[PDB]
């Protein structure tokens, strides 16, 4: 009762990869798997990889006594500027586990009541951005997500002020980093890839892993002229970290640490003003509960509401939406499709989130009630962060982030979806909407015990 794997229209030398020639992959990833069903093959030269979308399967993928876990082919190129270090080590890695032993307490629930504060302080300059726009002017919101998002780690994280909303123009480590990505991802749709054609290119990415290292040179130098950075220092284990290996944790959490964030609160933000039952009614949930001109650790954990607007926006679109495994000895897998030593799947999480088996008809509608009862979400039908012993490491930091300015923007403002906006998904790497853009009434609520 084996049963032989699926495969999209090969094109010669080629195998699948021209499928992958568009700027939307992952978004593509989903309509061949969209067909093809819960499992499909994919090669493109010298690399081949399995596509998981049912939960049926994504259960066993996650037994780690099977499976170990992978680097995307996206995450060796992406290692070509982070890890060895956290997001882009093996588990089979030395600075990987006491390069974890050392962050992971610094980023547990409790954590969160130390950086909170500045967490606050971050938040209350992007509201008041908006408090501060003419009437003619709207808000380009991915855009002002990134400003905050990573403002906020610099500042929780290392201690850094990087000064994002003083500025009119994208964070020049902001317009490199996503330059440096669109490479890698490009690198990756590249049929052959050590060629002259292609030769501005690697040039150009260099000029970007500098800017992006700028930054991070300034970062260092302002903390010998309880962070994050305090410990990635000096945290033993037993061994603190090393020369080298620390500008790469560095230049990994000013990046995972905002972007796949900024993401979330883009996402949110869009399904709100297209739901505006579910915003009126997280708009009360925050008015109820943000009582002070600030909120509080303590109030920030009971937007329960709120919580779950950002897992369902977090179903609907995962922003970090794929990652990778191996397995560790021959094995079936299904009963079916039976996997050598090696062999490599991927997570494709968004189809994961859409699983009718686990879920429902009403996968595609965007209902935060689901998140009432949580003992109610199955067994693995949801992984936004990951699974297992490698599960997003900076999801308390995230959700917390997440949840308080989702929360504040909910008591200050009204929103109008003013252009009608039909969402349009850039991708590098991860996913955010592209050119998203609404209008906020302000409710005229005083905040910091300043007045507008
Ligand atoms: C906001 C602060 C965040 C930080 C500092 C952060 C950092 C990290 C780190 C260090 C890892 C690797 C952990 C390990 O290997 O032990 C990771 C993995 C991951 N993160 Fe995050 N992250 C953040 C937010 C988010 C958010 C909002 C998402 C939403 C999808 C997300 C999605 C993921 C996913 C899917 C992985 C899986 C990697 C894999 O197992 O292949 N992260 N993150």
């Amino acid at each position: 009762t084996i049963k032989e794997m699926p495969q999209p229209k090969t094109f010669g030398e080629l195998k699948n990869l021209p499928l992958l020639n568009t700027d939307k992959p992952v978004q593509a990833l989903m309509k061949i798997a969209d067909e093809l069903g819960e499992i499909f093959k994919f090669e493109a030269p010298g690399r081949v990889t399995r596509y998981i979308s049912s939960q049926r399967l994504v259960k066993e993928a996650c037994d780690e006594s099977r499976f170990d876990k992978n680097l995307s082919q996206a995450r060796k190129f992406v290692r070509d500027f982070a890890g060895d270090g956290l997001a882009t080590s093996w588990t089979h890695e030395k600075n990987w586990k006491k390069a974890r032993n050392i962050l992971l307490p610094r980023l547990s629930q409790q954590a969160m009541k130390g950086y909170h504060a500045m967490m606050v302080d971050i938040a209350v300059q992007l509201v008041q951005k908006w408090e501060r726009l003419n009437s003619d002017e709207h808000i380009e919101v991915p855009e002002d997500m990134t400003r905050l998002t990573l403002d906020t780690i610099g500042l929780c994280g290392f201690n850094y002020r990087i000064n994002s909303f003083y500025r009119d123009q994208p964070h020049p480590f902001i317009t490199s980093m996503v330059r440096a990505l669109d490479e890698v991802m490009n690198k990756l749709q590249r049929a052959n890839p050590d060629d002259p054609a292609y030769d501005e290119n690697k040039r150009q990415f260099q000029e970007d892993i500098k800017v992006m290292n700028d930054l991070v040179d300034k970062i260092i130098a302002d903390r010998k002229a309880d962070d994050l950075l305090t410990h990635m220092l000096h945290g033993k284990d037993g061994e603190p970290l090393d020369d080298e290996n620390i500008r790469y944790q560095i230049i990994t959490f000013l990046i995972a640490g905002h972007e796949t964030t900024s993401g979330l609160l883009t996402f949110a933000l869009y399904f709100l003003v297209k739901n505006p039952h579910v915003l009126q009614k997280a708009a009360e949930e925050a008015a109820r509960v943000l009582v002070d001109p600030v909120p509080s650790y303590k109030q920030v954990k009971q937007l329960k509401y709120v919580g779950m607007v950002l897992n369902e926006a977090l179903r609907i679109w995962p922003t970090a939406p794929a990652f990778s495994l191996y397995a560790k000895e021959d094995t079936m897998l299904g009963g079916e499709y039976p996997l050598e030593k090696g062999d490599e799947l991927m997570v494709l999480i968004p189809q994961l989130h859409r699983d009718k088996t686990v879920w429902g008809d009403d996968v595609e509608e965007f209902r935060p009630e689901r998140f009432e009862n949580p003992s109610a979400i199955p067994q693995h039908a949801f992984k936004p962060f990951g699974n297992g012993q490698r599960a997003c490491i900076g999801q308390q930091f995230a959700l917390h982030e997440a949840t308080l300015v989702l929360g504040m923007m909910l008591k200050h403002f009204d929103f109008e979806d003013h252009t009608n906006y039909e969402l349009d998904i850039e991708e590098t790497l991860t996913l955010k909407p592209k050119g998203f853009v609404i209008k906020a009434k302000s409710k005229k609520i005083p905040l910091g015990g300043i007045p507008s």
